[PDB]
């Protein structure tokens, strides 16, 4: 009994360690994720901004 | 004995918790996700647009 | 305390159900990921056509 | 129970390896966020120029 759970403590640390492990992970895609957002977002406005430009030529034809 | 065991299961508390505010990131990033799909969607709508306005351009003129 | 063994099977089963859940979310990660590579690459293929649609009508003044 | 107790540890066996499985998923998430932001950015650089040939 007190041998298997002192390994059932030790395959716990090691369980909480991988989740550990995903945690990061989990924030390096995460900032990926929210730097994505920001690039499209700012090609959101450029695209626009083109929108407005090729109106022009159209209405100065 | 008894109190190995109670450790066992309050270090199973706060895993439980971990993958809580893990499952919460991940949620917040599916959002993230649709919400880029349909960015990216409509900007293929502007883009489009665009380019027909450029072809009677073309075409006409 | 057999008792206190079988909540922490209890518990156990339930951490591994939520491990299930984040699997799922992480699949729904993944389809719109593969949404975002097709329709992001649909775009850049519209953008560079405009880019022709924009030379055309340099080389036509 | 030696029995009960075997069989938290083929769970708890079976919990690493879901780790695992989900940090490979995380990864290649990220992997494919990173093909995305550069993909988006060369999309802004085509739209710049484009502007400058409207201009």
């Amino acid at each position: 009994s007190q041998q298997q759970i002192a390994a059932l403590s030790e395959s716990l640390q090691a369980t909480q360690q991988q989740l550990q492990a995903l945690q990061q992970q989990c924030y390096e895609l995460e900032k990926t994720n929210r730097l994505l957002v920001s690039e499209v977002m700012t090609l959101q406005k450029m695209v626009k901004a083109q929108n407005q430009a090729s109106n022009e030529i159209i209405n100065h034809l």
